């Protein structure tokens, strides 16, 4: 019974990653982060998420994580916005970071 190991959209339920997919980035996976709109995020970040849906191409324009390009993710199912996916960057390539609010954390 491994009750909190992984992660579905918050609004619809949809699987989106796991606790063993937590990945610190400059030492941390838990990264506090604010937008060019003002709004604050308690950021996650993930080596892997699925049951996403990227929009369009990525931009380097307020990139949180530097050498990173951003695409938003949306929840594939219900279209919630869960974060962003992360590219063009090294150590790793790429990358998610999630929104911690939009996801509940429950039993594989
Ligand atoms: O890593 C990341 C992931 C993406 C994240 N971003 C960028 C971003 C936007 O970025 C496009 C944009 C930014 C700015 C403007 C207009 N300016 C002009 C001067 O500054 C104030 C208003 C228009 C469009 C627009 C809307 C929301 C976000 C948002 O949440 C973020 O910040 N860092
Ligand atoms: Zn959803």
């Amino acid at each position: 019974a491994p009750g909190a190991s992984i992660f579905r959209c918050r609004q619809c339920g949809q699987t989106i990653s796991r606790r063993d997919w937590l990945l610190p980035m400059g030492g941390d996976h838990e990264h506090v982060v604010f937008n060019p709109a003002g709004m604050i995020f308690r950021v996650w970040c993930f080596s892997l998420a699925q049951g996403l849906r990227l929009i369009g191409a990525p931009s380097g324009e307020f990139s949180w994580f530097k050498g990173y390009d951003w695409t938003i993710a949306l929840c594939g199912q219900c279209g919630s916005h869960l974060g962003w996916h992360y590219e063009g960057g090294s150590q790793p390539q790429t990358f998610f970071g999630l929104i911690k609010d939009r996801l509940a954390e429950g039993p594989a």
